[PDB]
């Protein structure tokens, strides 16, 4: 039925401006592609510190990803993924930041780097998480599974490893093809 | 997982001219709504006879709704919706046409009246059925139940009966909710 779905974004000091533009671009490219359906979206940028770009109330208010995302300052600092999970779950799925109760949560956190913090999700374990790590960072095998733990099982279904940030484009193209009426 | 959909909509004399080019419009809307999809579209009209106004391989090539349509000429004659579904069961559904025969097949019947011919649609047996009924010929119980033997069973999930040609809107409303990755 109803879809609450929160943006988790990278603003990492390894992300070179055109690399953060088109985590941008891929964002904005989804959500207008599911305007006027049962999705409701959230965004927020996470580095050292956690920022809700937008939230839920606001989405219904403006429903317009261009205008929505257009304060976005890339903070340039860690990737405490840990923390930014459990800010995402305590402070941005919340009703009285226009959540529905209802919904069905899905969180998508994009990454070029591997977590700077610790600690655990469980805060999280009713939302449905996928991870996209992406880049040089994410090479060996061993940097591909240390994103597993934030990402919803199987990781077949809900870890995805892109090479470049160009390969975005490709995921959109993907994703789209499984776009169903119903 | 691929989806063929063929819009099957009503040229008869009993539409009047912006009945016709609200059909035409909300076709087009949802189209454009399935762009870059899995989904490819074919287009026939039918009153007396049958025209295919757009195949498959006309949708993948040009990706326009508005250019695809827009030599469209309203028949003004009968309803004959036997002969129309098994025409595009045996003539539109065809590689010929740019048909994927692997795909799943969506027959979407877009009508204003009873059929004016008979016999059976047995043709059409592999295919998912949808049928719009519109407006006051549709008033009553009965005339709404002539439209049960075109349309995928059961009734109340394949059969919509809408007051006006305004109501196309709110279809497209209520569709666009349903619409999801995955
Ligand atoms: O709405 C969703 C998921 C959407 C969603 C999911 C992932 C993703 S991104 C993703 C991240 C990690 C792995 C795969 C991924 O997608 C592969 C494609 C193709 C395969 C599909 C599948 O595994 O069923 C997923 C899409 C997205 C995104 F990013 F587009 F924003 C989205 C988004 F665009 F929609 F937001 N649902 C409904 C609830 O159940 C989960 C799927
Ligand atoms: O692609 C489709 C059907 C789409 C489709 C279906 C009906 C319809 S119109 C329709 C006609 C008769 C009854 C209901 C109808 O829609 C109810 C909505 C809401 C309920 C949904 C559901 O019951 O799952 C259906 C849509 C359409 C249409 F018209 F938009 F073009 C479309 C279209 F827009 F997509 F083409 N699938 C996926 C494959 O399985 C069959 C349904």
């Amino acid at each position: 039925g109803n879809v609450d779905l929160v943006f988790l974004f990278d603003g990492s000091m390894s992300l070179q401006p055109d690399e953060f533009q088109k985590i941008l671009d891929f964002m904005k490219d989804v959500m207008k592609k599911l305007s006027n359906t049962s999705y409701q979206f959230a965004a927020v940028q996470f580095s050292t510190s956690y920022k809700t770009e937008f939230d839920f109330s606001d989405y219904v208010k403006w429903k317009d990803p261009d205008a929505l995302l257009k304060h976005v300052k890339h903070m340039l600092l860690l990737t405490n993924t840990f923390g930014a999970i459990n800010y995402v779950a305590t402070e941005v799925f919340r009703e009285e930041l226009g959540a529905r109760p209802d919904a069905t949560k899905v969180l998508i956190i994009i990454t070029d780097g591997e977590a700077t913090d610790s600690g655990n999700i469980d805060a999280a374990k009713d939302i449905i998480r996928y991870i996209i790590g992406i880049g040089k960072h994410f090479q060996t095998k061993e940097s591909q599974e240390t994103l597993h733990k934030f990402a919803s099982k199987p990781a077949s279904e809900f870890v995805k490893i892109l090479d470049t940030f160009e390969k975005l484009k490709d995921l959109f193209t993907e994703l789209q093809k499984k776009i169903y009426v119903i």
